[PDB]
């Protein structure tokens, strides 16, 4: 049994450590190839985030998965090119995210289960590059579209045993309908994430997804604004929950019996085109730790407050193995 | 004086008869490389390109001006292989079409007129090649991005003097508001195509368009779903009226004293992933001669309709030449 990376298949063991949520890059398709300058550079881009892989494989980490979709602006060359620098694997994924172009928005079912298809089981634009996981998205009640992905995601995981993960816009709860399109295509809620799901305190919702067998992500929890100064742009993208409100959640799970459930991540980059600018400025000012985070500052709170060395190693390497693996 | 081409420089009488609104491919950003084979294969699209634009030359084509932007998927690779194998020469564009991603419409003027500027002046990519046209785009009134768009296409422009070249929904006037914009960055009329406008009958609108100076882009001869029973997307895009219809009112710019500032062109493509799927073979069952049209069917029509050769060389020779000449 194989996890896809961008350097090519992985044995279960070799994942280890894993952030089940990162970006090298949040962007928009062909908007690096374009517009490097808008990063520094290429190069600059580069250093940046093998530096940061770096001090995060020191603390640790052995594997993160890079959820960015063709709407992010993945770029696989540029994955491959940093996990081969910093020694980390990284995971690519297939998808869409909330911001697809008409040539994606006009298509159907079947034909997203093509394209699906094409970048997990034969490669990634010319690259050879595998993705494995698929990323999808919500906002709140889907649009016409975003129900197609969905099912054509499922429909893509149904053939290949791949995960699928998603954003959510968690207040809006839209990890229920998102359950409710996925099974209705027969889709196992173990082979599903429902992402940014620390964005929310509502435990009668994160329960409710988790006793139908979902795994929970809690992928965003250096994500706040507290204390950031009368910055509009930088609160509503962070939100006013401070750091360890989100981390508390992993522990509220533990305590219902949900840890086996339970994937942890930062939702870093190392460059950000899709918010506003200088954001990448903001965000590594409140978290200098970058995707270091979950290791340094998120396992040693969660030890104080009483969680167990082997549960947290049981949630960072266990459960993404479990994800990951292909069933 | 020169003009920029996918090739190189070529001197105001190399470009000859010109097309000044057309595409090799209306995509999507990135959406070629990640999924040729909606086209078939890229091979294919190619194919059919080389094909079409060698009949375009043998009817007496020598230049197109392809104004695909970034968010029309331009892939200025693709335009220089087909240019080179069909001994027609491609202008390609800069700006933004309706379709910008979130790395695009979060961005300022300033560092939008930084976008187009490089595209111009510094290259496409890292191609080298460098954009001849900006083009733009509106659908009724302007949202605040197109706005920015709009402003920083007008200050690329007046930074270069290459000109701009506009998207309009007709039916909606926006060459009222595109010309305010412009205006109002001081951009001189005489830089600008108000493109679509065969898509209305409002001489009105068109007249006052032309009367302050803009060029009038009557762009889309061949677009009509006459005849196509009950193709509900096919009528959306093309509309219910004649070719001929459109093409009268060549000869009624003319009547009223605007031969300089007429453009012609199909609006044609070989390739059109950003509509409904095989939309490509419902318009070329509707226009077997693709680019040749202007040439083969209208210039002959109007010529039949008391237009006289040497105003319809003006119109296809001398109007594109002093149009994309930088001024
Ligand atoms: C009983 C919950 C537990 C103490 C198990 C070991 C890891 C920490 C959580
Ligand atoms: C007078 C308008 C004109 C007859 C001039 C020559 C070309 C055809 C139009
Ligand atoms: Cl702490
Ligand atoms: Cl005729
Ligand atoms: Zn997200
Ligand atoms: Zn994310
Ligand atoms: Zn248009
Ligand atoms: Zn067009």
């Amino acid at each position: 049994d194989r996890i896809n990376t961008v350097r090519g298949p992985i044995t279960i063991s070799e994942a280890g450590f894993t952030l089940t949520h990162e970006h090298i890059c949040g962007s928009s398709a062909g908007f690096l190839r374009a517009w490097p300058e808008f990063f520094g550079s290429r190069a600059a881009l580069v250093e940046k985030a093998v530096r940061g892989l770096r001090r995060a494989r020191a603390a640790g980490v052995r594997t993160i998965v890079d959820v960015s979709t063709f709407d992010i602006g993945r770029d696989v060359s540029l994955l491959a090119e940093v996990s081969r620098a910093a020694d980390v694997h990284i995971v690519a994924a297939t998808g869409l995210w909330e911001d697809p172009p008409l040539s994606m928005r006009l298509r159907s079912v079947e034909e997203l289960t093509q394209f699906f298809l094409r970048e997990i089981q034969y490669g990634i634009e010319d690259t050879g590059i595998r993705a494995g996981i698929i990323k999808v998205a919500t906002n709140g009640k889907a649009t016409p579209f975003q129900e197609l992905v969905l099912r054509a995601a499922a429909r893509a995981s149904l053939a290949t045993g791949v995960p699928v993960t998603t954003h959510t816009l968690a207040s809006q709860r839209d990890g229920e309908q998102q359950a409710a399109i996925f099974e209705s295509e027969g889709l196992s809620p173990s082979r599903v994430c429902i992402g940014h799901s620390d964005d929310t305190d509502d435990l009668s919702y994160l329960t409710a997804l988790a006793a139908r067998g979902y795994l929970i992500g809690l992928d965003g929890i250096p994500h706040s604004a507290i204390g950031l100064e009368d910055n509009a742009s930088a609160s509503a993208l962070l939100g006013n929950r401070s750091w360890q409100t989100r981390a508390l959640l992993i522990k509220a799970l533990i305590d219902q019996g949900y840890m086996k459930q339970i994937l942890v991540s930062n939702d870093w980059l190392f460059g950000f085109s899709s918010y506003v600018t200088n954001i990448m400025d903001v965000m590594d000012s409140v978290n200098p730790d970058g995707m270091a985070f979950i290791p340094l500052r998120v396992i040693p709170f969660l030890r104080e407050k009483g969680v167990s060395n082997e549960t947290l190693a049981g949630i960072t390497v266990t459960n993404p193995a479990r994800f990951l693996s292909p069933t």
